């Protein structure tokens, strides 16, 4: 179907002042501007509030839409959004903007990766949109 | 520049008969399609020969050619794959077409993701595609 | 005295669409009837937020009412829920739906257990009903 | 069906001279007077030797009673216990009197919550109380 | 410059009611009393939820002010806090009342002290009038 | 009462030629200077002698004397000295001027301070001023 | 020398009702035939009892005749039973009927291993024939 | 069906000159001859090179004919060979001449056996003979 | 009082054909002969069965006699042993043999220790004799 | 022969104001009072440094006289120490004043103990005594 | 005798284009020099082919000949290189160009290390001149 | 320059009496006639105790001369030396005369190694030799 959510957590909100140059802004346009180009519909959210992550997820698997999620911190450290990803019938994409390989080690595990469908690190802003390429040719 | 480097390793050259229904040289011939559309060309091998990868590698790094990589399970055992990929100048780019995380624990640590640009994993055989798309908007 | 708190965290709003086919409304009424025939009264809160769910123990701790608490992920990940649990005078029992020991190896630490009176894991609903039970006879 | 053996371990004999002033005679009888209460028969039994709990776990197996276990000691260290109680078909619970998870490290893993169909832990010599209701309402 | 942000974390508001017996309006009012002996103004601000923590963390970063934290459970837990504070450009002093290291050995590591300018634990509520001090003496 | 004893251990001799551009005699006199102002007296002394360290905290235990205790690597590896620093009845106060856990994994661990009163870290030398100020303030 | 003992510890009595459908009785006579094939004689014993499978081991020690071993549970928790199995100057061989290391992790470390001659897993029942066969080449 | 492969990895050629004093062509007469005995066809090959080690597995994975793998060293280190012997669909036998659990500890571990039929070590050469005979009474 | 139990668990029946040539029954004779000397009177006795084992702990138990305990292999794996050591008033001496220290890796722990009032191992048969002589000693 | 040396390790100069209320003094006089009840002469000697010691165990080398060494804290963290007590030909009895296993888990390894005849630990100042009885019978 | 093999592993051809910047023919031409300086003769060989490097060490083996080995990579992965290296009756010097300490933990694993006669690191290409004149001293 | 300090720390100073038959004296005297051969001159130490070893380097930092540093057991547990070596801004070799990784396993970690320029193990003797003509290349 159209419809593709594209979810951000807690700090990507200040993206553009390891993360880059562009702002959420510029980010939500870049990402309309493809997902028209698909075929698609792209609704971004960004939220530093664990609980409104949950519920923009929870309505996903309530409508079957696919979810791609860059949880940012939250990615090694909550249980509660992995669970609530785990019941997206719709695949989900873990994006990273950055190469979470090449910095701590604390990076380098994910929550989100077992239930995720795939995922995508270190191609900066580019990873959103060759997650919305999959999606689109994946219906 | 036009070149493109696509190093598969050990036993991909078996895809077709986790890693889904499609054989190498349909792969090769959709990576050769999606390369023309995007203005690259791509060169594809692969080989079961650590010796011969680490040749290709080591061309790569000569020209200063990008290389998309899915080294198979060398991914996880190979310190010497890693010191070559470690010379290349161009990106490169780590691909897995089955989803690493939801596997064995030591599927999950990989020798080149800290030494790679980006690493695309679980998008099944798109993945090569969407490597190919980031590296034609990365020049 | 009469009163008890039940507080469920993230996700278990979502009861009923691993966790059985009960939704959070029943539940409330399963409890509220069964403390009503205990002589109790049950006071049951549900929040995916930690913040939310941290006044709700505070305010058991400056009451010394009892809490039966079932904090779905943040189990394995608050330290803050922990800390706020620690101060409780009255009985703290964890609750668990599922049997967290036959799942991932992650679920099999709580934050929670060792500050707790005690815990009930796997017995699905009737684990609230039982934890009822026992702070019944325990005045 | 009306019958529930109830299994105690190592030192549980001793019981009334951590786990607190009841004896296990005492015991035998507040189960037996709560079980007839329910509609069940408890057949309460208890032994140091392992082998002699193997063969009483063998017997629920054949004859597809359900089992409440509190193991002592062999709850941390027994993998022919946990093999034995593999086998039962009717639900196992897994007792413990004290809170495991308030005292040392290495009381913390159990051979036996993997395969029981829940746990209780902590709630005193009312946690067998606890797990009979459970199995009077599950049949 | 004469602005110091004061920032306590979950459970913090709780003072008085291990960190002993003056309450958080009384560690403001003292916090306050000892900036004006400083030269400094004291901006002192508590929350149990973590978004709202990072909002804080946030503006001190965009007014390129100091912050003195004591993030209670989140500093053992939160790497999207430690993020946040990463970005500050001036100086960052972790605070704890007590002493974390004679505690559960889960209190000794911090996500916070690696990017903090410096740390100080077990000193009480001086803790906090010391870390004002250095940044006085730091401008 | 007014004494103080300040205690440094190996390599601290050669302060000012990650611990800065002041030297062990201007450190003794930035010290001297802050304890007269405070109403104390402060005994600084240095040593790369172990044994030598152990008799000065041996004279404040039988002296009944508070101790700031840098420690150097000692820090981390001498469970002598820690035990004698476990008979110290009056306050200790561990000091380090580097933030040790910006550095090597190593550097966090230390077997000091589970025994000291409190601990500061990475306030540079101004650090042992503060550990002086507590120790005013706590008689 | 004709002799060998075939020793089975706890649980194996109930082979027949991962083992196999076979049952301990078939066993026997199964190992009893093989072994007059080769020209031994097989003494076959099973015990739930871990003393009394010491006093077998002891026996077989002091007599000097080989052991075929498969003692369930016990290879990976008892060193009792490897401390006995240590003085047989004959050979053991280690049995297990499945394949231990396509199983729990905690399956794949043996006691008995460092000690025995040889081992066979996951062959069946045949690896019990197999390990005669191993006996009659090796006098 | 007739035929089997037995396929020895890197430094097994060496044999004869921990592993006894048998040659590697003597170990080919030797289960050339029992194979006939035993109604069956042994193919039996040897290679330093993993390459040529994935080719026969590869061979045997397309022909659904069983192996009898001793890898050497590549046991406890490739994934390559791994995931090479996954698709084998007729049993896989691993063989090891020494005993690997009474050697160094990193000896212990093998990439193989999770994914093997069976496993035998110790037992000298003649366990490629037994081996086979595991075969030959399964078909 | 006079009484002292010294209790041999697995194995040791069998000592005299790394724990030397001296047989259980010289070792019995040894000791009562020092206990004698000593003004007390010992009773030694030996069990494989570790319910035989406990039984005898219980009962120094109930009657406050010190115990003299070499558990063998027990000493490592058993917590039921240890459970009811816990319940000894009177002093309990862990004996040891041979050095456990100068052996394997997994000896070098005992479930005993931390609850033992003291250990003595390597000095061979005579440190019985000398956990007898601190006993007459601490009367 | 006659001679023995009893050496103490850092901090046991203190013993008297865990380890009890007998001084040095009175532990040498007890020490000298018992050898000689023994036939043996003993030599005590404490330092609290390494240095200091290492030259004691260094002449007990050369002079082949045994040692009965308490080195306090050493005991846990000087590799130095056990190289110089390895080269004793005479018997090393190591003595602990306190159970170092019912204390912090980092008492519960010695870099001594692989190395000694045997260890005496939690039997108090007896301790010393009976290792003096040990050497006395073992010449 | 005069020959010795210096065998050089994966990527050690690219010398020159870490490692510095002398090239591989210049490496061989100064090894040469050297050894005729010292009245050997240095046969020197490159492969990244481990089934090539096997080859050298086994004829290194039968001809009694000493090896000085810089395996790359493979240093810290192979089993089988180690298990060649293992048969060699000559000296083995395990030579790194590189200070393998000061890179990855991962790089500070050798299986070579435990059955190499010595070790050189960190030295540069003058390490391999320096293996050369210790075997000329050694003969 | 001209002077090079060889350091040895505690127990070098009994060379001779794994190390091998050469003496102390003998080695100075080895070392001081290859220096001698090489046009630098040689100064060579040898303290049992820390802080001697302490100075010394910190005199070689001072003079930015070249160590050649055997720091025995402290090699693996002195983060003080490490320190002080750390300061050296001429080259650090770090010698060994038997091979630590043929040892235990606590002898394969040096706290040295990470900030040497280069490390010698297991060519005894010569290895001091080897270092020094090192030194003489490299000015
Ligand atoms: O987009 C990223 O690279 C990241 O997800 C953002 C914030 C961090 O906490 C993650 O580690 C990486
Ligand atoms: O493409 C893949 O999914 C993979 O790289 C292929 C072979 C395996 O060894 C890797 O784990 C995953
Ligand atoms: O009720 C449960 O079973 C659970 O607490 C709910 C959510 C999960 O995160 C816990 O692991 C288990
Ligand atoms: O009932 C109990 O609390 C316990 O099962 C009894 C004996 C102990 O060994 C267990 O750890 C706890
Ligand atoms: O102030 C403190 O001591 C603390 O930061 C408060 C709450 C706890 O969670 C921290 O561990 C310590
Ligand atoms: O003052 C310091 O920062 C330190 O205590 C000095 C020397 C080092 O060994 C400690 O790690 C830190
Ligand atoms: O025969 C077997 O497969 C086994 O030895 C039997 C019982 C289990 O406890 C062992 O893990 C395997
Ligand atoms: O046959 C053997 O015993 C072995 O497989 C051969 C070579 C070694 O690397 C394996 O560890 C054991
Ligand atoms: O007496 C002994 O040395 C020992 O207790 C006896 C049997 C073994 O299992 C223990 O490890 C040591
Ligand atoms: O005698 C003792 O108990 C001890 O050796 C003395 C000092 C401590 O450091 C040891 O842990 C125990
Ligand atoms: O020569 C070296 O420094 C090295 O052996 C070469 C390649 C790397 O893989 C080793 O880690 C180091
Ligand atoms: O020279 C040596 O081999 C050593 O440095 C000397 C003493 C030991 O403590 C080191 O482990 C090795
Ligand atoms: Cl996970
Ligand atoms: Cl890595
Ligand atoms: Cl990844
Ligand atoms: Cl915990
Ligand atoms: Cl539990
Ligand atoms: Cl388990
Ligand atoms: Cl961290
Ligand atoms: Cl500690
Ligand atoms: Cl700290
Ligand atoms: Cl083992
Ligand atoms: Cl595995
Ligand atoms: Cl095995
Ligand atoms: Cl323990
Ligand atoms: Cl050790
Ligand atoms: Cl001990
Ligand atoms: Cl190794
Ligand atoms: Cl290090
Ligand atoms: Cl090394």
């Amino acid at each position: 179907e159209l419809i593709v959510n594209v979810i951000n957590g807690p700090n990507l909100g200040r993206l553009g002042r390891v993360y880059g140059g562009t702002t959420h802004d510029e980010l939500v346009a870049l990402i309309e501007r493809e997902a028209a180009e698909l075929g698609l519909k792209a609704v971004v959210r960004q939220s530093d509030s664990e609980a409104q992550l949950l519920d923009w997820i929870h309505q996903a698997a309530d409508a079957a839409e696919p979810v791609i999620l860059n949880a940012g911190g939250l990615t090694h450290t909550s249980v509660a959004l992995r669970d609530a990803c785990a019941e997206l019938s719709a695949p989900l994409i873990e994006v990273h903007i950055s190469n979470v390989h090449a910095r701590e080690e604390f990076r380098r595990h994910s929550y989100l990766s077992p239930i995720a469908t795939g995922v995508i690190v270190g191609l900066g802003i580019q990873g959103y949109l060759l997650a919305l390429r999959y999606l689109a040719e994946h219906v």
